[PDB]
């Protein structure tokens, strides 16, 4: 692709607006947005998480107005986590901080991640423990070895399916993803406080150092997200991941290529 | 609205200055600014908070000089009023340890403010969809399990005080094009309040095209939540504590077609 | 006051340099810089703090070279807390963190505040608890009602006296103070660590958005400050506010007005 | 070297892309990326760590297209690879409390990376000069009590993998003119890892005169440490956990005399 | 009167060095550490031993002999040996059963200054009845006002292992010919956060474009880097400090 000039005129821009729901595990029909309570294996080698205990990456492929050579170029993004105030419910069967106290709020390990691309997000597999048995119905690094704990280049995949790719197994592949922009923060530790900002006044520019944004192959925009906000502690002490949805607004323009 | 030129001249600007009081629940005649002590339900399905235990969004609709021209909100100065009150650690609080001072207000906070030319638009999200919200509050109706992540049926306008519980509602990011909003949720039982005050900081309300909120019907809409944390009494029971918020907004007349 | 031009020439500038001592309560002749140990009332209605338990705002009214219409205009400020390293004394009958350990350092709730104006700082009263009986010798919000716990516009005052205005009752009135610049941070929580920066290389500009600094009425510059650094914990577990002095260096120039 | 002009033309730029794996100790065939469990000596003077308990600096020498012209390193993109693996809180860790999830990796971290046109230069500093460092490591020799603060005899090059323990060595600030290095030590047993990833951030490697590292013998030297914290097992024993680091470096041809 | 800067190959020079910490050095094996910290039985009987008190470090660096004066223009600085704080195996106190040792942490003071004369100090005492030990230089004739501000307590940082950190700060009412920077982070569990890089420069010029001017052709460097406290197995605690690197660039300036 030689990238040429931007088209102008009223017809030359379009806008995508949507939300991606979190996929935390959904252990029963009342617990959308939550994982199954977390249990711990008896040995390192016997690590064997249930499917409904593993948060996954979310993805949406959004069709754009048909063009044909012109391509849609993603230029700007507004994004935010939806429902941050729900985490103020400290009265719904949680564990009291101390005698007569309110319930403990959602807190601890979080991963907040989003990406915008002109093709599927490309993933690299990395395992905390290569002998972890990942459950049926997930897509996980295959033929794991001890090198998979640091870097095994065999573990390549595309984020091309929902409720499938566990967060703990996969990261954006920094050796690829030239046609995607991705942003993520892992904040680890059992007592980490959620710090969630909302505003409709902040815009991220998606242009690279040459002034070119993601170019949407086949007229599809790919949006991906994870928002594991922390863990909810129930009265018994058992803990569940809690996630929230993410809003995306992307502005695109037509770009000629050869 | 096609937005055209700004009017100039001595008559062409105006200023709104006010404060919004917090609405934390007010459980009795001595406890303005506090919620009821928080109690925990023994199951998810039996979650059933009392009205006076739920902080709500504050809102004021401010009439502007009668005026096609519209008032355009350009700048905002804002701050939380009474930050130093949180230094009262001698008033029936739980000692930090034997012979120690009382615990200050701390833990989960939500600080939020918006300025718009129409009512703030809200989207409902529920921690627990089976929570029974109390009479006298306006809350997401026909909740389902999807309401725990995103149910698009839950749309509302922040059009009334002491009504919209903070925990149920957020600004709808899919709308609000004629409002500017800003908020931070800081969660965790031991989070320290960090409250800055100064009269030297201004927030510009103009969008990327140089246009601020345009006030429909000559009304400016101001909204706020300032849940500062929880106060722990000697018994250990805990109450939300909130504070008032100052707003100063400058506006100018804008022609539209 | 229409503000007109700045005077130039060697005679046209002046400098104020000084320090404000903290007023933490001073419970006896050995405890300048400390409050009385803090006690807790059994009920809200019986809250009744002793004077020497209440830190107060510090203020100085500094006379300037006499002018008369010209007025001194405050243009820049350098400021810092004096004696930050004294908080490293962890050997002076404090409470040991653990068996054989050093003493707990000053920590917990802090308020750091300073203002420069051409008249007395204007205050608004806000009470944690409206039924608090404030002690003789202090100046506190009068005719308190339950609305005083959020905003009662009857509680207006000027910071016009030392050892008088308790920190916990009063804040700068944001509805006034047009001829003052003020800056403050409240950091609450029993374990918050003091973070105190010192340098002689930082300058704050005091000019407003029109290029005009505070104009000194009657040729007086008003400086105000609070630096409650935290609490010192004694071996017994009793706690006392600890404060430190604040340095001010202000540069001024002569300004004509009509 | 007098540095002269940059060569232009299609042939005049090149790109290096790779990853450096961490060297945390690798106590057995299943534990790449981990150290041996940490033990505490009975006395200060008997401090005597095993080799597989000591994380080491990673280094790669990368050959460049054979070229007086030299390759000049101009920009760097870098990130830690596999940050989300630290969400595994179910793999025989120590529960935070009764029925709770396992404690995540946390505590003391060192995140460090450098790009140079020759080996990173090191200075030795010891916590405890009487520490007996183990065979198979390269450590400061002829240690004295001054080695606890600054002993200028302890100079070395990062010229070998699994050799130079992190706790003994730092970049020598008195040298390294032809290298750019960046590091952060965050100490304390409960420190939370804060790991950012993005493909949109670039670090410029040019010094104040507009000159990047010049690659002697057509080799680029990359170095890294990413000790993320400690994993706590169910027994309470603790092991350092590290992750790999991505590097992408852009270079251009520079004439020198 | 400050006049023009000299140019030419001969007109610039560079100082590079390190200042070692002075934490107390309680014996011949414990350079970089203080004595274990003890707590007095009463407030009035506070009485620290010398080897328990960290002190300011200072170096006076001679410059090429030169009216012209050397003007300090830029500074690169960093703490040397940050990684040594990863030693969690050296008879420390275990965080929990079978755990590693607790790392250095808690109260820290990180401070550095560059000047054309000795750093000027002001004395402030936590407790005016503290008896400071022989061999230190401390505020004399202390009164209760010394707990907040007693202007009698002026000194120059003109000697090593002498001026205790807890007694003295840079005097903000003087030091016009010095640039100083410091951060106190207090609290028993504060985590050390130490950044290293060779890519960061601090400009030393004031608002008029003039850096410190070196009187008698001497450059004065000062530092404190109390990183926290090391906890031994017994629970006893000792300050731990590290050295600090300085690289200062200077140019010749004419004055009248
Ligand atoms: C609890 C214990 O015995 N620890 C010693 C350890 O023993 C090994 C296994 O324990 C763990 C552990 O808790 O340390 C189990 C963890 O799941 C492993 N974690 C990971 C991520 O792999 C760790 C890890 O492999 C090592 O710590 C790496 O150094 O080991 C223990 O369960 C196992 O017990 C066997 C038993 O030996 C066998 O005869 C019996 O039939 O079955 C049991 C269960 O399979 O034995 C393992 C050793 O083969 O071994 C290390 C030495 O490698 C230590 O001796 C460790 O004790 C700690 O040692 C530290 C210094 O290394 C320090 O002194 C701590 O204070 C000690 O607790
Ligand atoms: C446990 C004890 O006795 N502590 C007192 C100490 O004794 C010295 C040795 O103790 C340690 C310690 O304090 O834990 C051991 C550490 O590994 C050392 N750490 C380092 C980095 O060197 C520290 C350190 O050197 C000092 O704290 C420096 O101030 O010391 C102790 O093991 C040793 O025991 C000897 C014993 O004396 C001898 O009769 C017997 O034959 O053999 C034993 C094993 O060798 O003795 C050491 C003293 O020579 O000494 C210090 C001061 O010198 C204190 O007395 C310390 O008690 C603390 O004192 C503090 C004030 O100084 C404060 O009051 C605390 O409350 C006390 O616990
Ligand atoms: C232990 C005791 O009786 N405390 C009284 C106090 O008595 C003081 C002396 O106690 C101390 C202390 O509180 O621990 C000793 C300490 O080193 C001093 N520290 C400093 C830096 O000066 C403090 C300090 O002077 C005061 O707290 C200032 O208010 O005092 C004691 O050792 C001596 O025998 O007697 C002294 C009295 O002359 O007096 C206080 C009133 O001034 C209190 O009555 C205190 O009692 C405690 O008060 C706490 C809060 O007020 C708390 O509620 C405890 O329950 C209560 O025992
Ligand atoms: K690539
Ligand atoms: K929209
Ligand atoms: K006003
Ligand atoms: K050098
Ligand atoms: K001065």
């Amino acid at each position: 692709v030689e990238v040429l000039e931007v088209k102008t005129g009223v017809d030359s821009i379009t806008e995508v607006e949507c939300f991606l729901t979190p996929e935390m595990g959904d252990p029963d029909e009342h617990l959308r947005g939550f994982s199954k309570s977390i249990s711990i294996s008896d040995t390192f080698e016997s690590d064997s998480p249930n499917r409904d205990m593993l948060p996954c990456y979310s993805v949406a492929r959004i069709p754009l107005p048909n063009l044909n050579i012109l391509m849609w170029e993603a230029v700007t993004l507004k994004t935010e986590v939806i429902g941050v105030t729900s985490l103020m419910n400290v009265h719904s069967n949680g564990q009291a901080t101390h005698d007569n106290g309110a319930g403990k709020p959602v807190q601890g390990t979080s991963f907040h991640f989003f990406s915008v691309g002109g093709e599927a997000l490309e993933l690299q597999g990395v395992l905390f423990n290569y002998r972890t048995k990942y459950p049926d119905g997930t897509i996980f690094p295959k033929n794991a070895t001890v090198q998979s704990q640091v870097m095994n280049t065999e573990h390549k995949a595309y984020l091309d399916k929902n409720k499938a790719y566990p967060v703990e197994c996969w990261v954006p592949d920094p050796t690829r993803n030239e046609n995607t922009r991705y942003f993520g923060t892992l904040t680890g530790g059992e007592n980490v406080p959620p710090v969630l900002h909302i505003t409709n006044t902040a815009t991220t520019v998606l242009l690279d150092e040459f002034g070119v944004g993601p170019l949407c192959k086949g007229d599809n925009l790919y949006l991906s997200a994870v928002d594991v906000c922390g863990m909810f502690t129930n009265r018994s002490g058992s803990q569940q991941w809690r996630g929230l949805s993410r809003y995306f607004k992307v502005q695109l323009r037509k770009r000629r290529v050869k």
